[PDB]
């Protein structure tokens, strides 16, 4: 059909709170996507300023709006506003995904779900395996969170206190063996018969492109897997180095658009169109 | 430009509020308008329950929402939640249009002037006129007091006190004489002598558009002018009776789009196209 959302009186909203926000992709995504299966919901974005948190609750639930999606730095914040919290959610410890009905907003944590699903949706079911996260922000916090589930995680970072006091964090909240299915590193691990590597820093990312992996060749193979969730540029320097042994490359496209794919279903009830969603953002980030 | 609204990250938001509004034509006409001139906001409608009136204004800040367009039955009950009231809307007693500005809540009239507009658009200077005026709502203050400014009228409605109550309100803000200047009656004055004659009340309005007209073509005079403040249908039952008699008829078209236009002017400081908003509102009402 036509392109841009086709607005009337009964269009829902749904919006992105954090501040700043004029530079999210989740817009231009979710719009797409609303079209393409002819919902009638339109996605904004909202700066809202830290000490205005707490008035947009209760102005969604006034208002109407269906739900949101919260990033940087209100989704911490904005759990203590919230009627329920999902337990995935709890977990983490973070909120990125509202949504609002019948007088009660409940917050979801989709962040975990996505980076699953960047990876089966082209590897398939993980589950019992040797799996390294480098990094131990937001990212790499959620991303652990889920893949320890059911498999076997190393959390590498550059100041380990953070990477030990992760890892015990999820093998307790999760209940597995510290020291043997969550262990914690420096980036100086070895890749001794680990089937995945998830990078979970910026190291690559723009303006930085120019800068040495996180990993060298040496310790690259082909029968790994190795996903970067970086997305500016969607090829980075360390998914080149592994390129040149055949490894099974996956750039960060694929968590920033699952992560919402599942809010999408959350709010609608409705699965979006994955490629739709890709074409909107892919397009955006190119000419 | 697109068919619908393509809306980004930095798309500002500015909504209707009231219960209901999903039949609402305002987000047909504005939509069109800011795209006609390239710029960058979406108007939509929020269905707001009396109750919660109360968190909307806070909501509205805290989210960056840079204004709203007030519908019944919050012209009034709204007041109380804004920071500052314009002139007019504070002597006319109502609110119709709101803007958040440097978070400030600034509530605005647009009806009175509008009506004027559309009147003098058509009929050239309104001024020295006798005019009644059916009706007591938000409308008719408006209305009114906007008319009583520099012509005589008559408030009929159908709870006459509440009609007297009206005029002594008029005369007392506008300097009038409560007597002649400014009068007050039931529904069925007697139209002798009297130049207009508006219809400030849902008389006709969709979808109950067979009901019996305001007033009979007994009254009806070939060199009287009718305007009815409805425009869903285009030509309401009041207007097909007035034409009987060759008067010269005006539906509530132009009252919506010069009010619309004002409000649109003050939320973005530019002047939309009223050819724009006129056909984009009849295209959505007709087939
Ligand atoms: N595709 C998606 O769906 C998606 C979603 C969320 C984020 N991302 C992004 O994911 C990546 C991660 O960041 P984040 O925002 O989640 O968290 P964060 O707060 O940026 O986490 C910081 C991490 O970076 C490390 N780090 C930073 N500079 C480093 C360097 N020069 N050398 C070694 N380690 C370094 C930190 O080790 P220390 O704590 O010790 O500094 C820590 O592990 C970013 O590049 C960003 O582009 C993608
Ligand atoms: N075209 C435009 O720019 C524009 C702008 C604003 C409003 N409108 C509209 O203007 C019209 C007026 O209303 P409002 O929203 O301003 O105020 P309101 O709050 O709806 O005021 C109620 C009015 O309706 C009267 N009324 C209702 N049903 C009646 C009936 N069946 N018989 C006799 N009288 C009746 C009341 O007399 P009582 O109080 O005694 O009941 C009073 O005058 C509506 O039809 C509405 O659609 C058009
Ligand atoms: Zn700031
Ligand atoms: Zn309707």
């Amino acid at each position: 059909g036509p392109l841009g959302s086709m607005i009337n009186a009964k269009t829902k909203v749904i919006g992105l709170i954090g501040h700043p926000v004029e530079h999210s992709f989740s817009p231009i995504m979710h719009n797409a996507a609303f079209k393409d299966k002819g919902l009638n919901y339109v996605y904004v974005a909202f700066d809202v300023l830290p000490e205005n948190l707490k008035y947009v609750i209760d102005g969604a639930k006034a208002l109407g709006i269906v739900g949101f999606n919260v990033t940087i730095p209100h989704k911490i914040e904005i759990m203590k506003y919230l009627d329920e919290i999902d337990k995935d959610a709890q977990l983490i410890g973070a909120v990125n995904t509202i949504k609002i009905e019948d007088g009660k907003a409940i917050g979801y944590n989709t962040d975990g779900i996505g980076a699953r699903m960047a990876l089966e949706e082209e590897i398939g079911r993980v589950k019992d395996k040797n799996i390294v996260i480098y990094g131990a922000g937001g990212a790499a916090r959620a991303v652990a969170f889920e893949l320890a589930k059911d498999n076997n995680i190393i959390i590498a970072n550059r100041t380990v206190e953070k990477a030990e006091a992760l890892a015990k964090e999820i093998a307790e909240k999760l209940n597995k063996k510290f020291g043997e299915e969550v262990k914690f590193s420096g980036l100086d691990v070895d890749l001794d018969g680990v089937d995945i590597i998830i990078n979970a820093t910026p190291i690559g990312m723009y303006p930085n492109i120019d800068v040495e992996p996180i990993v060298k060749a040496e310790k690259l193979r082909e029968d790994m897997v190795v996903m970067d969730l970086i997305y500016n540029p969607l090829e980075t320097v360390l998914l080149k180095e592994a390129k040149k042994v055949n490894a099974k490359t996956i750039n960060g496209l694929g968590m920033l658009i699952y992560q919402g794919a599942v809010a999408f279903k959350i709010w609608t009830g409705v699965e979006p169109n994955i490629e739709v969603m890709k074409n909107a953002i892919i397009d955006k980030i190119t000419k």
